[PDB]
């Protein structure tokens, strides 16, 4: 078929599984959330929103509801909306908490995903002690434990992994496991995979630590333009050069605005307004200009950030009023993401 209608499967989209509901969780999980204390004196009590019907840790309110990652109903909603995003690709956040709950909800996602014929690739979040020993350990895990089932992704044979915060770990470190000579190399393995770090500030500093890490690719994840270098726009048309120069997949992350203020009260200055739909339109656009191979979405659903696409309804509760998507409709975001990525098509 030729419909302009089929996922894309270079379109990954941040997928965030960390919601709870008292029912099947035992807690309003993420609804509630600590709200974070202004790093710019001593003796702060910020407190924390607690997951209330009628205050919950965003600043946006979600078509539906405060939901459960783990309800299969749930899943099935966000698969639809994948389908009507075009976005073939759910990019999973992956904590490694090591609980039942994380494994169950991770094969329900799988589940869910591969009747729509989505697929799922995880982001690798920085947790406690994480270093290149432990990292080849769960890469090796999740391969085992996820290489099978028909929804895992992969791209000319390999699993992909995006790294978040891949800067906390040195060069000399991801070296030992991404180069094809290191100490614990899975290059050349039943365990290789296509790793792509997280480029954040100048080039001075960001080439070489690409280089000499063996990633073999970046992505910029940040929602807010200008917050960090890898994620000012303007720069992709010359991080693409040098991507395609050294051999690199450039992955620019591209989303429809940023606002945290309920659980980062101080952190106004990274607001960046959707202005219904013209920020994520500017974004995309230069995403695609630049001539990458691939794009990120940031977020489907990093509702406390307000960089989501997912559906949002108006909501005045006694406690807050929160943000909506305006003149636009509650899928327009998602309706618009199925726009860029037809346009993305057309360019590749
Ligand atoms: O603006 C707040 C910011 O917080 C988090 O990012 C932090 C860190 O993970 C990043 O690597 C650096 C990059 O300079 O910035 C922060 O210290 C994220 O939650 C991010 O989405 C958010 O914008
Ligand atoms: O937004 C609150 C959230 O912030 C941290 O998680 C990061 C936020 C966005 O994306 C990156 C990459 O996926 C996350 O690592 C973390 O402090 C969370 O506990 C917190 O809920």
């Amino acid at each position: 078929n030729n419909l302009g209608t089929e996922l894309d499967y270079d379109t990954f989209c941040f997928y965030y599984d960390w919601y709870g509901s008292e029912a099947i969780d035992g807690q309003y999980r993420h609804w509630a959330h600590a709200i974070a204390p202004d790093p710019n004196g001593s003796g702060q009590n910020p407190g924390t929103i607690p997951g209330t019907q009628e205050s919950i840790a965003s600043n946006f309110y979600p078509q539906l509801g405060r939901y459960s990652s783990s309800d299969p109903n749930i899943l099935t909603k966000h698969m639809d909306m994948f389908v009507m995003a075009r976005t073939g690709v759910l990019a999973l956040t992956w904590w490694n908490e090591q609980d039942e709950t994380e494994a169950k909800r991770i094969g329900l996602i799988l589940d869910a995903a591969d009747k729509k014929k989505i697929k799922v690739c995880f982001h690798l979040e920085p947790y406690p002690s994480r270093n290149v020993q432990n990292l080849r350990e769960n890469i090796v895990k999740l391969i085992t434990r996820y290489g099978n089932h028909p929804a895992f992704y992969r791209k000319d044979g390999k699993p992909l992994f995006f790294i978040y915060d891949s800067y906390l770990i040195e060069p000399s470190e991801w070296e030992k496991l991404l180069s094809p000579g290191g100490s614990i190399t899975i290059r050349n393995t039943a365990y290789d995979a296509l790793m792509i770090g997280l480029w954040t500030s100048s080039p001075t500093v960001q080439r070489p630590f690409i280089l000499n890490a063996h990633f073999d690719g970046f992505y910029t994840y940040f929602a807010a333009t200008g917050f960090t270098y890898g994620s000012t726009p303007t720069n992709w048309v010359s991080m693409q050069k040098w991507a395609k120069e050294n051999g690199k997949i450039f992955i620019p992350s591209v989303g429809p605005g940023y606002i945290d203020t309920r659980i980062r009260p101080w952190n106004g200055s990274v607001i960046r307004t959707r202005t219904d739909g013209q920020y994520y339109d500017a974004m995309y656009r230069k995403a695609i200009e630049a001539g990458v191979s691939a794009i990120s979405i940031t977020s489907f659903n990093e509702w406390h950030e307000g960089s989501q696409i997912e559906p949002a309804v108006p909501y005045t509760s006694s406690e807050f009023t929160y943000l909506d998507y305006e003149n636009r409709e509650p899928d327009y975001y998602l309706t618009r993401t199925a726009y860029w990525v037809g346009k993305f098509r057309e360019s590749k």
